[PDB]
């Protein structure tokens, strides 16, 4: 059973674009997005089409690359940190549900290896 995704917009949070989010989501996000290891990431997990009924029982703060596209999109983080502390979320999430040397854990690897290429240097505000 799936919970409802986590939130793309709230209206008492304050929104907020910088130079380095603008970054994030033009550079860091579109071309993650393209990797051949960036499919199982790229929507929620979803536990009944994957026929992971323990997902939710194991991971409380689900994040992915859909959510944290459409939260860049629409302005919902205050900085780049709070954006880059999605990603990082996405990537413990993996490692948390799995097991050392899966496939799934591979691909995650892989990814978390490119982005922090990517973000090891953002432009300047
Ligand atoms: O920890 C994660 N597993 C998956 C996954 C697992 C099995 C099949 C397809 C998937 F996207 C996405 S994230």
């Amino acid at each position: 059973m799936n919970p409802p995704p986590p939130e793309t917009s709230n209206p008492n949070k304050p929104k907020r674009q910088t130079n380095q989010l603008q970054y994030l989501l033009r550079v860091v996000l579109k071309t993650l997005w393209k990797h051949q290891f960036a499919w199982p990431f790229q929507q929620p997990v979803d536990a009944v089409k994957l026929n992971l009924p323990d997902y939710y029982k194991i991971i409380k703060t689900p994040m992915d690359m859909g959510t944290i596209k459409k939260r860049l999109e629409n302005n919902y983080y205050w900085n780049a940190q709070e954006c880059i502390q999605d990603f990082n979320t996405m990537f413990t999430n993996c490692y948390i549900y799995n097991k050392p040397g899966d496939d799934i854990v591979l691909m995650a690897e892989a990814l978390e290896k490119l982005f922090l290429q990517k973000i090891n240097e953002l432009p300047t505000e």
